[PDB]
């Protein structure tokens, strides 16, 4: 539905259920295991994955989508951070998974912006 300010949680959703399925979210799809990891945190603030994305947002702890893409964004931030290399296939997992996150994230992004203007301002 056009200016629907909901719209963006089955995007989201929807756009979850991809990335899981596509082979180059396989090292990102569930938390690094830290006791298996030592110096994982050593480097990463603040670990990500996307099955903490998908959790929070099924449980309705994302309040915007502008929230879950930050979480998206802090996967591929840490990848960066950790891996050591461009030369590193995880690394290039996660160039190419980011591309396809970033496409189809934009126009969530702008319709979720415009259905609340819609929300706030009209007298319909
Ligand atoms: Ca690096």
């Amino acid at each position: 539905m056009s200016y629907d300010i909901q719209a963006w949680k089955k995007q989201c959703e929807e756009l979850l259920n991809l990335i899981f399925q596509c082979e180059d979210s396989e090292p990102f799809r569930q938390p690094v295991d830290l006791l298996e990891y030592p110096d994982y945190r050593d480097i990463i603030d603040t670990p990500m994955d996307f099955a903490t994305v998908r959790e929070t947002l099924e449980a309705g702890n994302y309040e915007s989508p502008m929230e879950l893409c930050k979480d998206v964004r802090l996967i591929f931030s840490n990848s960066k951070a950790y891996t050591p290399s461009k030369r590193s296939r995880i690394y290039s997992m996660s160039l190419r998974l980011s591309a396809f996150f970033e496409e189809h994230i934009s126009s969530v992004l702008s319709d979720y912006k415009s259905a609340l203007r819609f929300h706030k301002r009209n007298t319909i």
